[PDB]
């Protein structure tokens, strides 16, 4: 178990068949939780669960370049639920992120970042307990 934030390096970034699990526990009454797949001070892959925005709870992604977010992805279904374990897995694949948590597939995210290669750094935060974060090649 880790203290969040919590930075997970990618040394040498991404590539496709690499598969990132975060295993943890949302705080009960949990508002937020952020995964940061970091190019620099770019943010390539921002997978933000929102609790409550506007009494509805809602997955956000999207791209940070040059400190400026771009168009957000957006979908209602919420497999998170507060003082719940979780696993989050993301696959990285030739032309997207897959996301599946808790063993279900949630959604992909076309990488708008192009150099995989360059994605050096995975932040963690949020309203969780981190249990751990690691990676292997499927
Ligand atoms: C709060 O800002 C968020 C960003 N955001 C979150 C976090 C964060 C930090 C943690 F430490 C953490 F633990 C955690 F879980 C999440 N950091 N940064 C991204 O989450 C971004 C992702 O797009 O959204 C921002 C957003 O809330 N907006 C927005 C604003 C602009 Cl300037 C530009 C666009 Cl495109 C969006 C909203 C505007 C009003 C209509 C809705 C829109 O969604």
């Amino acid at each position: 178990p880790l203290i969040v934030p919590y930075n997970l390096p990618l040394p040498g970034g991404v590539v496709p068949r690499m598969l990132i699990t975060i295993l943890g526990t949302v705080k009960p009454n949990a508002n937020r939780i952020a995964l940061d797949f970091q190019r620099g001070n770019d943010v390539a892959f921002h997978f933000n669960p929102r609790f409550n925005e506007n009494n509805r709870r809602v997955i956000v992604c999207n791209t940070k370049l040059d400190n400026n977010w771009g168009r957000e992805e957006r979908q209602s279904v919420f497999p998170f639920e507060s003082g719940k374990p979780f696993k989050i897995q993301v696959l990285v694949e030739p032309d997207h992120f897959k996301v599946a948590v808790n063993d279900a597939h949630l959604l992909q995210y076309n990488h708008r970042v192009k150099k995989l290669n360059e994605i050096s750094k995975l932040g963690i935060s949020g309203d969780i307990d981190l249990t751990s974060a690691s990676y292997t090649m499927i």
